[PDB]
């Protein structure tokens, strides 16, 4: 019987060793291989992949949602290695956790451009 | 110890400058599950995993926009597809899926969608 898995989000970098350097170092992702133009990096068991684009508009409108548990815990884990300063794009950044109506998100914004939500699901959202 | 937090899945986005359209594929053709569709931001998911699809108004975004789907059964899964989604991928004015291929982790398969994105449907060995 076929049966889908588990997903893998897509990153998008002009530059993917440094990307990828931000992922493993900064946010303590574990590394699972690295080309010039292709890197994965995992945590917890989920996978993240890493791939180089030419045009910097792409990382720019590419996003993924990383599902947690314990999202205060992560936003506390990070919150003296990334900054708070969202409104400034030249360096990665991290936002406060808010409320969504399908449970709690914070965002992350990584050195390539990439928005990354990382959000814990509230049991009614299963 | 104290708390930890956990990463527990991975959501992949599509990009897309039609979202509700290249929904409709992802449901009609390829026999996802609807979550949820606004006019900028849609969701979809099958066996539990899901897949967001997000409004861009640049096509070399979703042109450079990809995902791994990790699956059991490639080979049923292939089949099942074989009789909605053209197999000349060389055609891009087309949605289309490869052959499965052998890669060095197992076996795969790649799928482009009305939009443009790159979907890659893996079978992981051992
Ligand atoms: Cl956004
Ligand atoms: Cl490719
Ligand atoms: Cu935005
Ligand atoms: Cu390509």
């Amino acid at each position: 019987m076929a049966v889908l898995l588990s997903g893998v989000p897509v990153l998008a970098a002009l530059d993917v060793s440094t990307t990828q350097k931000f992922w493993i170092e900064v946010l303590g992702f574990t590394e699972e291989f690295l080309t010039e133009d292709f890197g994965g990096v995992s945590r917890d068991g989920v996978e993240l992949f890493i791939c180089s684009v030419e045009d910097q508009v792409v990382p720019d409108n590419t996003q993924a949602w990383l599902r947690v548990r314990d999202i205060d815990a992560l936003h506390a884990e990070w919150s003296a290695r990334v900054s708070s300063d969202y409104a400034d794009a030249s360096h990665p950044a991290m936002t406060a956790i808010r409320e969504v109506p399908w449970g709690r998100e914070f965002g992350l914004r990584d050195p390539a451009g990439n928005l990354v939500h990382f959000s814990e699901l509230s049991e009614a959202a299963e």
